[PDB]
């Protein structure tokens, strides 16, 4: 029966050794259900592009209640364990959430933010429509990437 | 469109510790297809295990004609570079043809032995209903394994 997992972990620095350094997460997904392409995925993402991600849905859904994010980077210390901690769990409770609701399940946009390397820009590029790939094009090539997969 | 790709490749020797040495190949399918269970694998089998498949898929389709595994085995010797092409490809062949018959693809063994872990003894109790797992538990679990998912 059908069934959709969601963790988020392994908080990680990210240009470190810039002006601009970010910390980003591992979303990684399983799930046996028909409305995946791919039944697994790890992907790295952080916290502005959760932003985008809500906004993006809210306004395909304009009835919709989406779940709330953690707090702001504004009132984030990286030095801070519990606040790390805090903003990972918010970000599981946010897409497990998200993934309980199947007028979300249909947006390409959670799609690709999920199952691919694409970023915001390119994913707005992609579902609406001014790419040369598919959305399912992009999500094979970001698993065959993924998973170091020799041939084509 | 639909697509299904296989490739065998990646051909190892096994050398358990003893006297014990065998070759075996990676085996990795990519498809778009809702038939398989997973998009992408790899699995690694050696020739026996081939053997054991084809005999396995013609007795649950008595009615079909499987095609034939490369035919070198007793001669065979691992240490020929050539030798050990001309079987992957072989096998490559073999599997490229099973998959193009619908029949075949609704076997759960091809599926096991395709994308997951298990060797025949476990498929075999495993299609007939005998371990406590199904079978998309067991191509979930390798492909979790496999993926060094948490």
């Amino acid at each position: 029966e059908e069934f959709v997992s969601v963790w988020v972990r392994d908080p990680r620095i990210q240009k470190e050794d810039f002006w601009h350094s970010y910390i980003d997460y591992e979303i990684c997904i399983h799930t046996n259900s028909m409305c995946f392409t791919m039944k697994t995925s790890c992907v790295r993402r952080r916290y502005r592009e959760f932003v985008w991600l809500r906004q993006r849905l809210q306004s395909n859904a304009l009835l919709v209640q989406l779940p709330e994010l953690p707090s702001k980077n504004l009132f984030f210390n990286m030095n801070n364990r519990q606040h790390v901690d805090q903003r990972r769990q918010g970000l599981e409770d946010f897409l497990r959430k998200v993934l309980q609701n199947a007028l979300l399940l249909s947006d390409s946009s959670l799609h690709l933010f999920l199952q691919s390397h694409l970023n915001s820009e390119d994913i707005e590029a992609c579902v609406s429509g001014q790419t040369k790939y598919s959305v399912e094009e992009a999500i094979h090539k970001f698993a065959l990437m993924n998973r170091r997969f020799p041939e084509e």
